[PDB]
């Protein structure tokens, strides 16, 4: 067996599923309002977190 729950790396609640960022690239979840700056538009499709995107450039 194994168990993923999924939680905001930020505030490390899993709550708020519908503003919930899970990085397709690592797998993490940071909701919309605990990010610096705040995520406004919940993202259309996929989602790369700030970290991935600085390896990725
Ligand atoms: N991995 C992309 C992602 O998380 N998209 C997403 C889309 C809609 C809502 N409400 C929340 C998250
Ligand atoms: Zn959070
Ligand atoms: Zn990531």
């Amino acid at each position: 067996m194994s168990i993923m729950k999924v939680y905001c790396q930020i505030c490390r609640k899993g709550d708020n599923e519908e503003l919930l960022l899970l990085c397709d690239g690592c797998d993490k979840g940071c909701h919309t309002y605990c990010h610096r700056p705040k995520i406004t538009t919940i993202p259309d499709g996929d989602w790369f977190c700030p970290a991935c995107i600085a390896k990725a450039s």
